[PDB]
């Protein structure tokens, strides 16, 4: 019927920072693993951070923004993604959200976005 | 309601180029991914390239197709191009224009153009 988006993590840090993100999907998936995150800055349009598609990591997407400092991954063991996010700045700052990517329905699915506020 | 046109797609020989574009109209706000999807016979619908909006984002390619492939925006006409180079028979599909506003879950889904590369 429809696919839901268990999302974990989110806080306060400062510049240079560390957090993770976890996304588990689950419902009626189809089997299909296109995840990601995107995240919605105060003033912004939307970025899409990064993105990640079947069990073996293919079409890996980084936002240039956040090369070098995000990374996605999966845990097959799950059906979890995370997003490390590591030597985090100010303009960081956002709200986070998990997406799948539904290419059967044509339906991007949105996990519960979680601030992450990075300052000095 | 958003409305898509598509053009471009054909035949080509191998090594060949063609340029497909996509053309949303209507409720389309200005804040929207737009990109393609390719269906070969038999196989699910293929993430091949998406833009967005956001300038601050570089397009994004599908492994299959980097390299080959480049995307690019016509703000001005809300249109995006697909210029695909280098072409191979394991490029022919039904290639489909998709369309997204940043603040929709559902994608308007394009009709589809023929792409047939061969011999
Ligand atoms: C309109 C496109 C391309 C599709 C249509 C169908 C679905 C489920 C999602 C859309 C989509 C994005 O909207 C955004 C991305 C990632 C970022 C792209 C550009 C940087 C992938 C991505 O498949």
């Amino acid at each position: 019927s429809e696919v839901q988006l268990q999302a974990s993590g989110g806080g306060f840090v400062q510049p240079g920072g560390s957090l993770r993100l976890s996304c588990a999907a689950s419902g009626t998936t189809y089997g299909q693993t296109n995840m990601g995150w995107f995240r919605q800055a105060p003033g912004k349009e939307r970025e899409f951070v990064s993105a990640i598609s079947g069990l073996q990591g293919r079409d890996l997407y980084y936002a240039d923004s956040v090369k070098g400092r995000f990374t996605i991954s999966r845990d097959n063991s799950k059906n979890t993604v995370y997003l490390q996010m590591n030597s985090l700045r100010a303009e960081d700052t956002a709200t986070y959200y998990c997406a799948f990517h539904d290419f059967l329905r044509m339906w991007e699915y949105w996990g519960q976005g979680t601030q992450v506020t990075v300052s000095s």
